[PDB]
């Protein structure tokens, strides 16, 4: 069995290997990359996402989100308070302001220590989940707006034609902006490209050990767990690496820098934070190996999770027994 310790693997494809996206995902899995839940892919030196980032300031962040924490430094939830619209140029200036800027630090490890010590005492503002793309239309390799769609994959594997669409999302971050512990919708893969700016630190639990994280979360968030049998679908809970280690939960960590891709694998729980002003692009995708994870994905039916239109068909076809309850939680 390849990668039996479930280490995060880093790949350096050549320009020739960068042509066929599906083939390269299958290659990484042949080497055991999925066992970690997360892999890094460093593009060949010949590749670029677009020519420059000099002309992005007029993108609108319609609903910036202030991420307010509750709890203790290593075990907390966050809620998202909506703020007034602002442009990317306005948001960048805000991120660089004395109130929000990255503090002085020695290295990524010192910054990680400061994040976990101090995150709860501040409320950073995140431009998340903005439909759009920063890949040039002429970028033919690993262009996250030109991937094969999940509806086409389901149709190819299972023969059923379904409605829905699959488009990318932009994320504008600042110091301490935080992504809570989650797997993807329907336990899909994700791919994330860090277009510019400061790094993103990731934490990940191997898919084969995801239920260990779920059991700890039920212990640590006991009211939330009574409210919903899949409350991590709400994407609000944080647990630090120190708490994970104290409770014996297997995990790994890695820092993504600008110009790098990350892939999350089906049922790979992940969480993390941004180091300073940055912009990432991400999208969900599927492969044939995903189908069995999709069929077994947990679902929130309490009303909190609310998701896109396009997830309807996935539940309806893959999980018909669960469909009626889940759809009620969507309405
Ligand atoms: O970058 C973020 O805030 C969160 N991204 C992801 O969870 C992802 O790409 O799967
Ligand atoms: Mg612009
Ligand atoms: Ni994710
Ligand atoms: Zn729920």
């Amino acid at each position: 069995a390849q990668n039996p310790n479930c280490n995060i693997m880093i790949f350096h494809p050549t320009k020739e290997e960068f042509n066929d996206f599906d083939k390269y995902i299958a290659y990484m899995e042949s080497q055991g990359a999925h066992r970690a839940g997360l892999a890094k892919i460093i593009p060949p030196k010949e590749w670029k996402a677009r020519e420059t980032y000099d002309n992005i300031s007029e993108i609108l962040i319609a609903t910036p989100l202030q991420q307010v924490a509750s709890g203790r430094a290593g075990v907390f939830t966050q809620y998202h308070k909506k703020k007034k619209a602002m442009t990317v140029g306005e948001y960048r200036h805000l991120a660089n302001s004395k109130k929000y800027q990255t503090p002085p630090h020695q290295n990524f490890e010192d910054l990680e220590r400061k994040y976990w010590k101090n995150r709860i005492y501040n409320s950073p503002i995140y431009g998340a989940d903005i439909s759009g793309s920063l890949f040039d239309e002429n970028t033919k390799q690993w262009n996250l707006g030109h991937l094969g769609t999940i509806q086409d994959l389901l149709e190819k594997e299972c023969g059923v034609v379904i409605e829905g669409v699959n488009t990318p999302y932009l994320y504008f971050g600042m110091w301490k902006t935080t992504f809570a512990w989650h797997t993807e919708d329907m336990d899909l893969y994700s791919i994330n490209y860090l277009h510019l700016g400061e790094p993103k630190t990731w934490y990940v639990v191997p898919p084969e050990h995801g239920q260990r994280l779920e059991r700890l979360a039920r212990e640590l968030f006991p009211g939330s767990s009574r409210g919903c049998g899949a409350f991590l679908r709400h994407k609000v809970a944080l647990i630090s690496p120190t708490v994970l280690k104290e409770n014996g939960i297997p995990f790994n960590r890695i820092t993504q820098e600008a110009g790098e891709f990350m892939v999350t694998f089906p049922y790979g729980y992940h969480a993390g934070f941004n180091h300073g002003f940055n912009c990432a692009e991400a999208i969900n995708f599927a492969t044939p190996r995903w189908i069995d994870y999709g069929k077994m994905a947990s679902q929130c039916s309490c009303g909190e999770a609310r998701v896109t239109f396009s997830m309807d068909a996935f539940v309806r076809i893959l999980q018909p027994e669960r469909y009626d309850l889940w759809k009620r939680g969507q309405d």
